[PDB]
């Protein structure tokens, strides 16, 4: 049971940070939904990397280039 729509999408194309809200996918990656209130871009979150440490970062991207799993 889950009262929240924290889901996992799979990206399905490369993509890059065309915007300044957006961020860089990559086919294969897999990010956590966020923002699903526009079927045109959706917003997932990503991790970051440094000092052995996998940080947390959101981001905008194409809804055309994701594919929901879950």
């Amino acid at each position: 049971m889950d009262e929240t729509g924290k889901e996992l999408v799979l990206a399905l194309y490369d993509y890059q940070e065309k915007s300044p809200r957006e961020v860089t996918m990559k086919k294969g990656d897999i990010l956590t939904l966020l923002n699903s209130t526009n079927k045109d871009w959706w917003k997932v979150e990503v991790k970051a990397t440094a000092n052995d440490k996998t940080y947390e970062r959101q981001g905008f991207v194409p809804a055309a280039y994701v594919k929901k799993l879950d």
